[PDB]
């Protein structure tokens, strides 16, 4: 599979001036979507930041004092209404929704536990939500007038780090992919050709197109469909509306209101 490179390539999108400088971005954001699948930025210094995280989710993963078991999903508070976050055990996984970020009461306990990875988790996710925004704002301009505001939600929103770990593609809107700890992360082209991005010990996140948004655009934006290829430690970003919000659908270049929520999509 050809090596794709991102770095010095991809545009920049610097942590203290991401609303000006993902507005200079717009062009080559949306002809990467245009011409790819997906999209790509390079953010200085977000590498740091994600692999001291992963490594320090690596080093609490084979914990034995309040160990990160005794916050599995199963025994973690979770809301009546959206998804399931907390601890994945055993290829073991955690996510740390913007609810848990909040204490929303006792599911910030895992941050607790664990504040040095929890305070990183929550720097790179506040990070990676205000990108991934900008990203959905981009796709929205792609779209037809009248298309409304992709309404992310915070509360709903997760960050999934995975450690140990076929062709996918997410159910949610949009998913921000930070730079993993190794090469394999492999994307499929418009032509159906498999290219492997060069981000692992970068600076360059990628963004997918997710199934709602599938949806919500009527099929214009399929799935960044992807796959992983090894020869290990991942972070991403999985965004999501409001649960209880209404569907809708640009169809024809027209506004629909579904009766169905964003929730019934994800069942
Ligand atoms: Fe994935």
């Amino acid at each position: 599979v050809p090596l794709m490179e991102l770095s010095g390539r991809a545009p920049v999108v610097r942590l203290h001036d991401i609303e000006a400088d993902m507005a200079a971005a717009t062009d080559a954001i949306r002809s990467q979507l245009t011409g790819w699948g997906f999209m790509a930025a390079e953010v200085p210094g977000i590498g740091e930041r994600v692999e001291a995280m992963m490594n320090e989710f690596a080093a609490a993963c084979r914990a034995t004092g309040p160990s990160l078991s005794d916050y599995a999903y199963d025994v973690v508070p979770q809301l009546a209404v959206g998804g399931t976050h907390g601890f994945f055990p055993y290829k073991e996984f955690i996510h740390v929704s913007g609810a848990m970020i909040g204490d929303q009461p006792g599911a910030g306990d895992v941050l607790r536990a664990f504040p040095a990875f929890g305070t990183r988790a929550a720097e790179v996710f506040d990070i990676a939500f205000r990108l991934i925004s900008l990203f959905g704002e981009v796709v929205r301009g792609m779209m037809p007038p009248g298309t409304p505001e992709l309404d992310l939600s915070h509360d709903a929103t997760n960050l999934r780090v995975i450690h140990y770990r076929h062709e996918h593609s997410g159910i949610q809107m949009l998913a921000l992919q930070l730079p993993p700890s190794d090469q394999g992360l492999q994307y499929v082209l418009h032509d159906g050709t498999w290219v492997e991005p060069v981000i692992a010990g970068t600076d360059v996140v990628l963004c997918n197109i997710g199934r709602m948004l599938t949806s919500a655009s009527d099929g214009r934006f399929r799935p960044s469909t992807h796959r992983v290829h090894t020869k290990r430690l991942s972070s991403v970003l999985f965004a999501y509306p409001q649960h209880k919000a209404r569907q809708w659908k640009m169809v024809d270049g027209e506004l629909m209101s579904l009766n169905a929520t964003w929730g019934d999509f994800i069942d």
